[PDB]
C-alpha cells in the first residue's frame, strides 16, 4: 500500500500542500505553497522522499547528501519529516527513514544524521525510537 | 593581521595538513580528499592567513530553508592551528561568516561542535544561543 519514491520538480503542486501544512507547525507567507515546492525541488543540494498512499502523497522527508570530512566519506541530514493527519498511526514516518537509510552503501554514507525540530514533535517521537542520540552539541545565531 | 578569505581548489594543497591535522582529533578507524570537499556544492571552507601561512578555517553549509525559501549556513568544523591559538582566531573566522549572512540572506547560522575537539565548543557557547532542537545518528558500518 504505502509507495515511497524520491520527488522531482513534476511534483512540486503535489508537494506544496503538504509541506505548506508542515510549516504551518514551524510558523513563519508573501509567496504561495508552490513557490515553496518549487525552490525546494529546484535546489540540487536537496533531495525529498515522497510517501504515497492509493495515489496520494500523504507523507515526505527532506535530506541532504553532505561531504563528511572527518572520515572523507559523505553522510545524510534530515532536517524535516511530515506525514498527512489522517495518516498517522500506520508507520509511515518510520517507512520513509528505512528507505533512506537503506541508500547508505549507495550513496557511501557513513551515517545519517536526524535533526527534529522542537515543534512539531513528530519527527522527535520517531527518531528518540530508532537512532541513537547525537553526542555533539548545537547552538544558533539569528539574524 | 590574519587575512581572512574563502578557500578554492588552488588552496587545496596548503588546507590538506590543516583538515587532516583537525580530522586526527576528530575521529578514526585519500591524498587529495580537500580537493573533494572544496569542489561540493553544498560545502565551503574559510581560511585563516597569518604572515602568510594558512594557520585556521571553518567549513560550512550554505542549506536550503524548506519553510521559509531562505538559506541558512551551518558550520560543523572549526580549527586553529595549535601555535596560533589564543589570538581571536576562531571567533574572526564565525565574524566573516555572520557577514556573508546578509549577502546571502541567511536567517540564521546553525552552530554543531563535536564532542571532541572541544574548541569549537568552547567558542560557540560564548558567541551563541543554545540549539533548542534535538538531534539523533544512525551509523553504518
Amino acid at each position: 500500500a504505502v509507495d515511497i519514491a524520491l520527488l522531482h520538480l513534476r511534483d512540486a503542486h503535489e508537494f506544496a500542500p503538504l509541506l505548506a501544512s508542515y510549516a504551518q507547525a514551524l510558523k513563519r507567507p508573501r509567496r504561495p505553497d508552490d513557490f515553496y515546492a518549487e525552490h525546494l525541488l529546484q535546489d540540487r543540494a536537496a533531495e525529498a522522499l515522497g510517501a504515497r498512499v492509493d495515489g496520494n502523497l500523504v507523507g515526505f522527508v527532506i535530506f541532504y547528501d553532505l561531504p563528511e570530512p572527518v572520515t572523507g566519506l559523505r553522510a545524510g541530514q534530515v532536517d524535516h519529516i511530515y506525514v498527512h493527519h489522517d495518516h498517522r498511526g500506520k508507520g509511515i514516518a518510520k517507512a520513509l527513514i528505512d528507505v533512506l537509510a537503506d541508500k547508505a552503501e549507495e550513496r557511501s554514507w557513513s551515517k545519517l544524521v536526524l535533526n527534529a525540530p522542537r515543534v512539531p514533535e513528530d519527527g522527535r517521537k520517531l527518531y528518540e525510537q530508532i537512532a541513537a542520540a547525537a553526542d555533539w552539541s548545537s547552538y544558533v545565531i539569528r539574524f
